[PDB]
């Protein structure tokens, strides 16, 4: 019963989230936005740079937007290579979203990342409330973003919600600017060729989640009654934790492939992140439970990628 805008709509999450929202609420309620207008695209679409407050505001007020799912960002690897761009898009873009929400009395979904954490806090089952001392440019943007969001909630009364997503795995839109991207790439290349060159070492172990779980978590959190929530911008959220070679082994149980490990600069990013996450507060406050383990995710990835390679 509300007009919804999705920023970053053409990216890894947005490709799936826009369709989920159209189905849940109707096509007449969803507006998609990103930098460049796509050909052959069903959802209504408005182009915008998230840093352009004038155009962003216009899209919001001309479409009577009441809820924003804010996915626009620069991710961890692209951001480490261009730190000024990363700050500008992630922090100034978020501030534009928040200022607009305050003007127009909007509800928001503004995600964070497991990149908020650094190596000074536990790597296993990282708690919700530990200090956030990230060692990446992108992680610092996400910490600043959490704090800005929580100011807008407390000071300004804006109902902004967010999740520290783990690495997300999907087949519909292959990622290209992150660090957890190896997991997707490994699926794609295993099925397309039976070989992969992995950009992290074989023991790299990170929190991961299948996209259907991440999308469902997003929608469930957004549907929760506000008074049930003890956290706002920054829920920890968990599903899986595995190493690169463990994923290789799972994939190899379906298709012949062999993986070679050739780390690059993204190792130095991954090394600074936890292995797994304590998401009790999500599970307690709003009933989170993941549904896809590594086996089930692998079946879905491989079946769809095989189809796409026919
Ligand atoms: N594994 C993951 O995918 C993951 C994990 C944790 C957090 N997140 C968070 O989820 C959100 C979406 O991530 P994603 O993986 O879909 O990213 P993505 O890079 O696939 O999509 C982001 C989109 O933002 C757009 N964008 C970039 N700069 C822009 C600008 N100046 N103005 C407007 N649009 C701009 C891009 O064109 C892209 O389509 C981000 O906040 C990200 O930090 C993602
Ligand atoms: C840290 C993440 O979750 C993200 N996919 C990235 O690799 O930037």
């Amino acid at each position: 019963s509300h007009m919804i805008l999705v920023t970053g709509a053409l990216g890894q999450i947005g490709t799936e989230l826009v369709l989920a929202l159209q189905e849940k609420y109707g096509n007449d309620k969803i507006i998609a936005s990103d930098l460049k207008e796509p050909e052959n695209y069903h959802c209504k679409f408005e182009k915008c740079d998230i840093r352009d407050i004038e155009t962003y505001e216009r899209i919001n007020n001309e479409n009577k937007i009441e809820i924003v799912y804010h996915l626009a960002a620069i991710l961890s690897a692209a951001g480490e290579k261009n730190p000024e761009l990363c700050h500008d898009v992630n922090y100034n873009g978020l501030e534009n979203v928040l200022k607009t929400a305050k003007k127009y009395n909007q509800k928001l979904f503004c995600p964070s990342s497991i990149a908020v954490f650094g190596p000074d806090v536990p790597k296993e089952m990282t708690p919700q409330n530990v200090e956030l001392n990230p060692k990446t440019v992108y992680g610092i943007t996400k910490v600043k973003g959490e704090e800005l969001c929580d100011t807008y909630f407390k000071e300004h009364g804006i109902d902004v919600r967010g999740i520290r997503y783990p690495g997300l795995i999907s087949w519909k839109h292959k990622p290209s600017g992150g660090t957890t991207d190896y997991a997707v790439e490994m699926y794609f290349d295993a099925v397309e060729s039976g070989k992969y060159e992995c950009f992290v070492n074989r023991n790299t172990r990170l929190p991961m989640m299948f996209m259907d779980d991440a999308i469902r978590a997003t929608l469930e959190l957004m549907d929760a009654p506000l008074d049930s929530l003890n956290y706002h911008s920054n829920y920890n959220l968990s599903s899986m934790s595995f190493s690169a070679e463990e994923l290789e082994k799972e994939i190899s149980a379906h298709v012949d492939f062999n993986c070679l490990y050739k780390p690059d600069y993204r190792q130095d990013i991954a090394d600074t992140w936890p292995i797994s996450i304590n998401d009790d507060d999500a599970r307690k406050d709003w009933g989170w439970e993941p549904k896809f383990d590594i086996s089930k995710m692998t079946e879905e990835m491989i079946t769809n990628l095989r189809r796409l390679n026919e």
